[PDB]
RNA sequence: GAGUAGUUCAGUGGUAGAACACCACCUUGCCAAGGUGGGGGUCGCGGGUUCGAAUCCCGUCUCGGGCGAAAGCCC
RNA sequence: GGGUGCGAUGAGAAGAAGAGUAUUAAGGAUUUACUAUGAUUAGCGACUCUAGGAUAGUGAAAGCUAGAGGAUAGUAACCUUAAGAAGGCACUUCGAGCACCC
């Protein structure tokens, strides 16, 4: 969802970033873009799978990272509550 | 008057020079830079002159320019 | 504040390599190449010798081409010592602006 990423306090941007923060385990939820290359998106849902955290799925990796504040759009972004 | 190496330029009768680019090694993470080495040229083309022609001479092609009624002519 | 180019497919910083390398110096060492020079006097023009070429004049010997052989330095290649770097991609954390222009 985009209201929830717009939302909140502590969020996480870029995919190397979600992945690194995934092995920390202090993320509450993680949201990802379907238009993205599945080469990377693979690598965020495998372990957001294994861990147990809810994964949701996005249309465009572009309005995602307008939601984030960035003026560029992101392929993976995590709300680390 | 312009014409010479990929390009930009020199070269004012003694076999064609520089930069830059291209090749090779340095140099296996991949480049760039660098430092060495090497390659490459009917001097637009054909004559003539000369021991020798990028050089001077005549013809010829292209291109700029100018004189001209043109044909032509000059740089 | 304006105009562009790029950025979570990673802006930008730092670390880490790079590397005790390239290299500048002080030596050591005396072979390989690279280049530079070859008394005077003729001569525009000469390290020596060989073969071809080709030769008008000057010359003891001439400009091309292909080889081979000589000393003087200057060089880069091997050693020692003291000094000795660096830009980008890629690595490694932090993670959003950086670059050109008025
Ligand atoms: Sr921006
Ligand atoms: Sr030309
Ligand atoms: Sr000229
Ligand atoms: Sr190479
Ligand atoms: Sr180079
Ligand atoms: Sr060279
Ligand atoms: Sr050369
Ligand atoms: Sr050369
Ligand atoms: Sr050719
Ligand atoms: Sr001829
Ligand atoms: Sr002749
Ligand atoms: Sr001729
Ligand atoms: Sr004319
Ligand atoms: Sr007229
Ligand atoms: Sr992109
Ligand atoms: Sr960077
Ligand atoms: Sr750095
Ligand atoms: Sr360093
Ligand atoms: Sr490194
Ligand atoms: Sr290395
Ligand atoms: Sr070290
Ligand atoms: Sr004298
Ligand atoms: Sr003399
Ligand atoms: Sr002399
Ligand atoms: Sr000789
Ligand atoms: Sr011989
Ligand atoms: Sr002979
Ligand atoms: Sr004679
Ligand atoms: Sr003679
Ligand atoms: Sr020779
Ligand atoms: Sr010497
Ligand atoms: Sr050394
Ligand atoms: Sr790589
Ligand atoms: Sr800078
Ligand atoms: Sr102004
Ligand atoms: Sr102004």
């Amino acid at each position: 969802s985009y209201d929830k990423v717009s939302q909140a306090k502590s969020i996480i941007i870029g995919t190397k970033q979600t992945v690194k923060a995934l092995k920390r385990g202090s993320v509450k939820e993680v949201v990802v873009a379907k238009d993205a290359d599945p080469i990377l998106t693979s690598s965020v849902v495998s372990l957001a799978e294994d861990q147990g955290i809810s994964v949701s799925m996005v249309e465009s990796m572009k309005k995602l990272g307008k939601a984030c504040g960035i003026e560029v759009g992101a392929a993976a972004v995590a709300i680390i509550l």
